[PDB]
Formats: structure tokens, C-alpha cells, sequence
């Protein structure tokens, strides 16, 4: 006998974030949205390399959904009979069965819905978990995405002062695992089902051949780089569902960071590098002071560069040369 | 002249904890405990797998240790002649001589007393360190458990409130080292010496083979799986002595957790996962406010799942629709 | 248009610090540092493997620069012909430009002056990033050192007491990535160019052959042990610029720790273990309250004893008895 108003969510794809407020004057909802799974083979690098995603809604990770503390989160989850395996969903943010796991088993062909409280303060996991040795797999498969729980009266520093970003994006870095064949090139499936058993033997080796933002190597760069503007207090969600995480901003700083991504607890200021513990979320914020390409790195620098975990901000505005200039610039040594 | 009471401990084996108390009105004490070291050849997994195990008191991890702020812990370590190695043991919480590890060499045949004072609060490693290669080898061998060194007044949230555990677990981590022969099946060997070059060539690797509580693939799982109730504040401890681990309870969260494991810090609030550097312990308290099964691992969820490192908890007591409710079960998609 | 005060600071080889003021009257200045990139071969290990190293200064890590809250930093990097590759500087203490990266590469045979302002309070890691796959392996060549960004009023406690070391070490751990022949033994190279291809591939599958401690196994042991005596407060600035280290001061403690390295947060006290998250530095302080042998290490054991990563503590002093005593020596067992 549940009695609140309801509210639909359009979410949306990855690094975005569905439009809500920080501070509210809202009371309680009922916040509804919907996952439809999908798996799919999908390419995850410049070289063509192709992989056996299994995803909410399309995305690795799945969409960036937001609500504040005390609202109810309503969620329909799809299977569609075109898909192959059975899934479910469990939230870090809920309270019992397995965070909804033991409540969400569905077969291709049938979807179930889940309330849930939002009695924690935070950004979290939500990913399947399917039961045994599914529950790797369909993580490292590309299922795994975030919830982030608002306080009512919005972010702070724990010493009274409001912390208001202008933008937020959501980074989900993936380990993926693909083998290789006896002459080293990866190797391509027809299913996920035919992956499975080589995959697996992988898995249990514990290294990855390709860590990714956004899904692919190069996802957040070029057209598709993150923005800002010199003045612009942007928030980084970073997630990662499996596997450790060092998330750096080249060129700039943490100014406040939750690095165990729970906003009951006070920030830490202006760090260099932060860390994402394996199976959480973490938030940092930073005012741009300038312009130019930033590349935000996990900073295993062999991880960000040849495994694939870079993305490049693109900031627009001006240079302050109090802060940086090139005193003289490259010159014969005398 | 040390003239202070002395008081007895009773060890009990892992999970459990022996009785203590927290807040205490005794002054301090000398607290006596014992442990005998044993080498031994156990069953890791449920496929029959052996290894060579070296242990405090016969189990992996040792017992956890429980004394107050002040306290002075006396150790009688014995090494029986049944032994082939010669041990010591080294103390986190513990001011000198290499946390006591240059003062307890014994070879089979030989017990030693140490004594020292109590002057750090929190949950500590100890692990035995005979020396150069053998260092790493002893503790991935099994020989490693904690101490727990309360404040005289208990726990508190670092606002003044006194948070009371209603019952305490030890659960500790082993990763382990077991080589493979040509066809890819696991080794067995007769002997902790015979067992040595191979188990040291992988260890160099880094990788693991078993990632396990409790000593074994499903230690904390059925009749033996950790209970509580509806509103039970359940404090858990976690080692590790040699690797990172990052705990997890799927379906609950971690209320306060200190997860460098010291008592001088305040806790963080509401985490999902925390994490347990290589070298030490930490502790998470978290009420209990739904029954069912909870699992609990570390959220390299390729270990949990296909390495050994879940426990379970089963919780007695009455549903709460309120904080998660399945609002339509599984049906046909429309 | 920036006239302030000028000081040149003569930089000294880690794990030695240069003398430094920590509270300070001075203002603002503009402190001048130079940086002379060689690259050389090198032997790591006491069975001498050699190594294709990249240095600043000649030696790993490069030198620790100190200086104050809101000092401009201007370095000289020089890049001699000597030398076969282009190279550069970032700080992570640094806005802008990547650090410094994007204003600082020089082929050999040239030099730049970069300037920028210490904004930020801590301790930072900086290293080379001349683009793409070549970043990290420049930085794990041995491209990377830190600096310590002081408050003007020194160190504090976070509870308005200060915090004054008697003197800093500074302890820089390098993963290195040897490759192996067929027959199992380490290869060497005629020169860092012709390491390259070996090398990457060993890099991405993320295992390092040798993990030290100021450049080789061994450094900081024996005449080169680290000092103290008891009743000194030692500051150890630990860094790892691609790769999580997790030191531990065996027999000691941490009792201020800035684990993430930056002294706008207060530190944590009382800590057996910390964490440095590869591509960060952090600092520890302790006073020493027993004499004798100590080792530092990082809590993989396997790294410690094993790969290399092992320092001493050679310690002056009056044994405290009440702290830790051996009750009985080793006897037979009755
Ligand atoms: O946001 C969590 C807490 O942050 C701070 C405020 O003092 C407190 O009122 C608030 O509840
Ligand atoms: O327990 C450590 C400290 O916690 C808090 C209390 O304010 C203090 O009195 C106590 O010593
Ligand atoms: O050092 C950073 C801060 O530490 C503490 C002091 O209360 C504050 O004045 C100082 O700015
Ligand atoms: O930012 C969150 C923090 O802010 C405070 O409310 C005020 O200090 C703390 O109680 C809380 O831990
Ligand atoms: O819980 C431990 C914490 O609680 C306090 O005593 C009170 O805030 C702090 O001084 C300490 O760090
Ligand atoms: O030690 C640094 C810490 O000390 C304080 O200035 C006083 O509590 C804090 O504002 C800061 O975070
Ligand atoms: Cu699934
Ligand atoms: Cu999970
Ligand atoms: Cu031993
Ligand atoms: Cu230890
Ligand atoms: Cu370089
Ligand atoms: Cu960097």
C-alpha cells in the first residue's frame, strides 16, 4: 500500500546522465525506469578485435541512473526471448535478496519488476548476477552499470559548504577477457555460449587483454570526448564491477573525491590519483582552471595506454599563465 | 618486575572468536595465550585438491586474539619435534624486534615466551617470518591469523556514540600456490620441503590458484555458514596477510568499517565494498534489517565465484517490504 | 611579468632529501631545479641482471624536489646528445598542459624551462609521457620521482598540533619488466631501443620480474641501510608512479599516515599497513621507540623477499623492555 507519485526516467547512454536535480524540494517518489538486456557482439578495438558483450540496455556499462535518499526505485527488467541466457540484476544501493538478485531471475522471454529503498547515500554497482560461475562471466561480459543516491539537499564538503557540479559524466571501465589462438591473434565466437569455456580458463588467470572506458579503445576520445569550460565543476563517476581502478585527471586533480564513492563520509581534498576498489563506484569533482586536452587514465600507465583505459577531455577557455608557462621553449642546450 | 593479574585465554578456532569483553572496567592485565604450531597436508577444494599447510593451532587463518588497550599479550609459541621447520612469529601490534619475529625462532623441539605491550588499537596480522625466501612462503602456506586490541570504553562512531557488536567473526583470506603438472592437473607433494621449488616458482608469478576463507573452497558455506538475525549488529574481521582483498556483503553493506583496521580513525559510513590491503586486517559492522541468504566475498568476483573466497550468512527473521519488495513476479514480456 | 625572489636548489640523489625548510617565514620565490635525462644500463639484482634504465638525474627513482604552498617551480630539463630519445616532464603537483607534458618534449640535444605554481599541499609523483605506448615505458624504465608540496606553517596532525619530522627519506619502488629467453634467464640489450619490443610484451601482461627499491634489489640494505635512533620522528615519502605498493615498517608503524599523500586531508593514525595507488606518493611518519634492525618492505611478501623490495632500518638506542621482552628463551618443551 505504497501511496507516493510515481516518475518515469528517460535514461540515457553512457558518459551522459539523465537530467535531475541536485538539491531538491521534492518529497519521496516512486522513480521508475527500465532495463532491457541485450547481448550482442560487439568490436572493442582499432584493430577490429571482436567480443561477446552482454549488456543492460544496449551499453557497457548500462546507463547512469540517479535518485535521491528515501525515494523508491522501480525497476523493469527485459529479457527478450531473442536473447539466449537467463539474467537478473543486483544493486549495491538495496537493502536484501541477494540487492534483488534472488528476486530478478528471468528467462528469455519474460521481464520482472523490483522496488527497492534508496536508504544510502552514493554512487554504486548494479550489475547481473545469475548465480555460481555465471556470476563472473556475465559481469566481465559487459553487465554492470551504476545508481547514484543524492542526498536531499545535495552534495557537500563536510564542513557546511554546498558542492554544486555543472555537469556530471559517468566512466564504467570494463576488464574484458578474450583469448588468443595458438598464433596469438584474439579469437571471435559465434555466441556466447561458444566463448564460455575459453573465456572462463582466461578469466581464471586474472589478467585482462583489454581494460576499456565507455566499452572500446578510443570510446571517449575524438568526437566523442568529454567536455568542459575553464570554470566548470564537472563530477567524474568512475565504476568498475570486478577489478581495481587508479583514476588520474592528467594535467589536473581530484579537488574533492569519494574515492569509496559514499557521500555520508566527507571528501577527501585534492588528491592526484584516487582508487576505485573492485565492485564499487567512486565520484571526484574538479573546477577546470585550463583549457587544452586532458587524457583521464586508470594510472596502470600500461593499462591506459596499451590495454585501453584513456579518455581525453577537451576544455575550452583561458590559458593562466600564472599558474603554468613555458619559460623558454625548446632550445639547443649551450 | 612486571606485577600485574595474568589471565588465561581459552583459543577457539575460526570463525569464531573467543569470549571477551569490550567495554571493560578491568585495568591491565597480562593475558596469556598459546599457540602450537602444526604442519600438516589438507583438502583445499571440493575436488579432492591437497596442500602443504603450516598453521598456528591446526588452523588457517590462527585464531584471532582479543585483548585490551595496555594489555601486555604473553605468547608461548611451541614448535613440537613432529615439525620438520623451524618458525617464529611476528606481531603488527607489536613495538620491536621485527614485531617479535627476531625474538621467537624455534626449531622443531622448542617453545618460546614473549611479551608485549598493547600500546595500538585495532585489528593487527600476525604471520610467522623465519627469515629471507621462507617469508612469503610460511605465510601463503597458511601461517598467518590477527589480534584484535579493543579501546578500554569499546567502539565508538567518532561522534561520540559507542557502537556495540552483538557478535563478532574472524574471516580470513588465504591465497594459495598450488603448481599444475604437464597434463594441467593439480601437484600433490609428501612433504612442506618437497612442495618448495614449485610452489616458490609460481608465487614468483604472482597468480594464485585458491583464494579461500576459513582454509578451504566452501569453508563458511552450509551447515557452517555465519548466522545473525534481524536486528543483530554483526562485527566481521578480515586478514589478509599477503594480498589485497576487497569485501563484500551481497545484499547488505558495510554500516562502519575501519578498513585500515585502527581503532584511533573514525569508521566510514554505508560502504559496498571495502578494501583489505596485502599486510593487514580491517573490520566492518554492519545491522542486519532483512533475513535470507547473504553472501560474502571479495568482489574480484572471478575469485569469489571460481577461485573459493565466498562465505555465506543465513539471517533469521521477518521481511521488510518497505526497503525491497518484488512488485511483479516473473511473466511474459507484454 | 613575475619578480620575485629567486633559489637555486642543488638536488641530491634518493634516497637523501634536500635540505628544506618545513615551517617557513619566507614568502612566495621562485625555487629553480635542473633535470638532466641519461639513460644507461644498469645491473638490479645481485646476480647481474642487467637493465635498460631512463633516468632523471641517473638515478631511480629521480630526486625529491621540496618546496612550499604557492612557490613557483622552474625547471631546467635537459635532454643531452648522448642521449637517443625525445623525453619530457610531468608533475602531478602541476595544472595544465598535462602536467608540463605538453610543453616540455625535447629530443636530444635540447633543453626547456618550465614553470609552474605549487597550488596544491602533498606529496606528488612526477615522470616522463612522451605519448601513446611510450608513456609507460619511459615510466617503467625508471622515468619518474616525486615532489613535496609543504604547507607554509609545516605538517599537522588535523587537530591543530604540528608535526615535525627529524629527517625524510624518500623511497621510490620501480616495477621492472625483464624479459626471460628460452633456457629461462633474463635477457640483456644493447640499448633501450632494441629492449622495446621484448619489453611491451612483457608489460601488458601486467606481472613485473623485479620490484626494488631506489633502482636495485639490495639498495637500501647493508652500508646503505636507512638510520635512526629511538625518539626520532622519521618521515618516509613513499612512491610508485604504475603500480599499488602497500608498505609496512616491520617492528614499527605508521603513526601519521597521508596514504593518498596530499596534507590538505588530516592523516590516519596508528596504521601496521598503507596503500600508495600506483600512479601517486604518499608519506608516513614515526618515531622510533626501539633499537635494532627494522625492514621496509611492501606487504606482498612474495615482492619483498622474492622480487626485490626490501629496505633496512638500522636503529640506535635503549631497548624498552616494557615495550617487548623475550620472557624465555627458546627451551625444550617440557
Ligand atoms: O550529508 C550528510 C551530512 O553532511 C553534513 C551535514 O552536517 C549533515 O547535516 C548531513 O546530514
Ligand atoms: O577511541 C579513540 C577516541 O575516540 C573518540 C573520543 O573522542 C576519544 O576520547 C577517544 O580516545
Ligand atoms: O594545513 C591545512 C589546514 O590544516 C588544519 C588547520 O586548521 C588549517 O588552518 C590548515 O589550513
Ligand atoms: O560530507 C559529509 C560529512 O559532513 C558532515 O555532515 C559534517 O561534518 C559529517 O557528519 C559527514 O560525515
Ligand atoms: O572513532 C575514533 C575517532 O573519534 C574521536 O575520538 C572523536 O571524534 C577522534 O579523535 C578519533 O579519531
Ligand atoms: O591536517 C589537515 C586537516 O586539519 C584541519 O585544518 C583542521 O582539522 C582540517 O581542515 C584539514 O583537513
Ligand atoms: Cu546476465
Ligand atoms: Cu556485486
Ligand atoms: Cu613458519
Ligand atoms: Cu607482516
Ligand atoms: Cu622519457
Ligand atoms: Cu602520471
Amino acid at each position: 500500500d505504497l501511496k507516493l507519485p510515481r516518475q518515469k526516467v528517460e535514461l540515457v547512454a553512457p558518459p551522459f546522465v539523465h537530467a535531475h536535480e541536485q538539491a531538491t524540494k521534492q518529497g519521496p517518489k516512486i522513480v521508475e525506469f527500465k532495463l532491457t538486456i541485450e547481448e550482442k557482439k560487439v568490436v572493442i578495438d582499432e584493430k577490429g578485435t571482436t567480443f561477446q558483450a552482454m549488456t543492460f540496455n544496449g551499453s557497457m556499462p548500462g546507463p547512469l541512473m540517479v535518485v535521491h535518499e528515501g525515494d523508491y526505485v522501480e525497476t523493469t527488467l527485459v529479457n527478450p526471448a531473442t536473447n539466449t541466457m537467463p539474467h537478473n540484476i543486483d544493486f549495491h544501493s538495496a537493502t536484501g535478496a541477494l540487492g534483488g538478485g534472488a528476486l530478478t531471475l528471468i528467462n528469455p522471454g519474460e521481464q520482472v519488476v523490483l522496488r527497492w529503498k534508496a536508504t544510502k547515500t552514493g554512487v554504486f554497482v548494479y550489475h547481473c548476477a545469475p548465480g555460481g560461475p555465471m556470476i563472473p562471466w556475465h559481469v566481465v561480459s559487459g553487465m554492470n552499470g551504476a545508481v547514484m543516491v543524492l542526498p536531499r539537499d545535495g552534495l557537500n564538503d563536510g564542513k557546511g559548504h554546498a558542492l554544486k557540479y555543472d555537469k556530471v559524466y559517468y566512466v564504467g571501465e570494463q576488464d574484458m577477457y578474450v583469448p588468443r589462438d595458438e598464433k596469438g591473434n584474439f579469437k571471435s565466437y559465434d555466441s556466447p555460449g561458444e566463448a564460455f569455456t575459453d573465456t572462463e580458463e582466461m578469466m581464471k588467470k586474472l589478467i585482462p587483454s583489454h581494460v576499456v572506458f565507455n566499452g572500446k579503445v578510443g570510446a571517449l576520445t575524438g568526437k566523442n570526448a568529454l567536455t568542459a569550460n575553464v570554470g566548470e565543476n564537472v563530477l567524474i563517476v568512475h565504476s568498475q564491477a570486478n577489478r581495481d581502478s587508479r583514476p588520474h585527471l592528467i594535467g589536473g586533480h581530484g579537488d574533492y573525491v569519494w574515492e569509496t564513492g559514499k557521500f555520508g563520509n566527507a571528501p577527501e581534498v585534492g588528491l592526484e590519483t584516487w582508487f576505485i576498489r573492485g565492485g564499487s563506484a567512486g565520484a571526484a569533482m574538479y573546477k577546470f582552471m585550463q583549457p587544452g586536452i586532458y587524457a583521464y587514465v586508470t594510472h596502470n600507465l600500461i593499462e591506459a595506454a596499451d590495454l585501453g583505459a584513456t579518455a581525453h577531455f577537451k576544455v575550452e577557455g583561458k590559458w593562466n599563465d600564472d599558474l603554468m608557462t613555458q619559460v623558454k621553449a625548446p632550445a639547443e642546450i649551450p
